[PDB]
């Protein structure tokens, strides 16, 4: 079962949501991300169990990354279901925040909101070293 | 004295170009990306020396990435003028292809044009692995 489940965006986070996963696998966390790790199957229930095996959630926040949540009320994107998942089950949620933008919570849906009160690691290009070494700090 | 030189453009190419510095110094190449290897000094000398002291020329063709080198015929844009010095030195320029759409020569400044007629790897997000081997194979 991987420790460092990563939630991304592949239109906007795709190349830093493999970087973290190659340093991760570096520093010897188990790491799922999806177009190496979900398999054969009904993927709905693959990856939501995914997320529920692994104790670290890793959100990458890049520009307008939650924009496709917003009014999903009937749970139809999948970076909001990976978040609902995360919330319910109290994983260890990390945002990497890559240029998002804080929204306000009330755009979005309420069974996610939670996931702007988890502290964030703002990722450094200058200094990306260091902001690995702080997100294995955030680990568990 | 670097191996390997990744130009890139910052507001499109940095994720993919910190990917493959990590990549190509994980199979035994010395890198140089100006956020880890420009140090102190003017830099447009610094720039243009690593260009010309590394065998390899890697450039990371994101979307719109050579829009501005059009009309640059000044030769003031970084990634026009690092192309120009690869080009000028025969390197073995290796360009990266993500997502870049192949313009017509003639909109580019006629020094440059050339770095077109080089033979370049599709970026594949599902088959990243591959990807790498690939360009360590392009690499001397
Ligand atoms: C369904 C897809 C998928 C979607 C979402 N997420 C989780 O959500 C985040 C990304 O969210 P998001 O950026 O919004 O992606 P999305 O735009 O919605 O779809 C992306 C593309 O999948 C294509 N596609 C549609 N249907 C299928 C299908 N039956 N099979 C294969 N591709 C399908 C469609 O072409 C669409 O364009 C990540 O955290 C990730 O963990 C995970 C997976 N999927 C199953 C998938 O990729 N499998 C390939 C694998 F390599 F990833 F395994
Ligand atoms: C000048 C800058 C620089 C520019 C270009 N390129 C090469 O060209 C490609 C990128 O091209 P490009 O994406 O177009 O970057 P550009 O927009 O033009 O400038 C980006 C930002 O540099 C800021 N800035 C301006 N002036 C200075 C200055 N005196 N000092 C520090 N920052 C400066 C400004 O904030 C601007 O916004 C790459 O292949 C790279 O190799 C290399 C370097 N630079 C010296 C730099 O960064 N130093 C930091 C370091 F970490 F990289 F070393």
């Amino acid at each position: 079962t991987p420790d460092v489940f990563i939630s991304y965006r592949r239109n906007s986070g795709s190349q830093l949501a493999s970087l973290l996963k190659v340093h991760l696998q570096l520093h010897g966390f188990s790491v799922f991300i999806d177009v190496e790790k979900l398999e054969a199957g009904k993927f709905e229930d693959k990856l939501i169990q995914s997320v529920m095996g692994a104790r670290n959630f890793v959100l990458v926040l890049s520009p307008g990354a939650l924009d496709k949540c917003m009014q999903d009320h009937d749970c139809k994107d999948w970076v909001h279901k990976e978040i609902v998942t995360a919330l319910s089950c109290g994983k260890n949620i990390v945002p990497i925040i890559d240029g998002f933008e804080w929204p306000e919570p009330q755009v979005l849906p309420e069974d996610m909101q939670a996931v702007l009160t988890f502290n964030g690691i703002k990722w450094s290009h200058e200094y990306q070293e260091a902001t690995i070494e702080k997100i294995i700090r955030f680990l568990q």
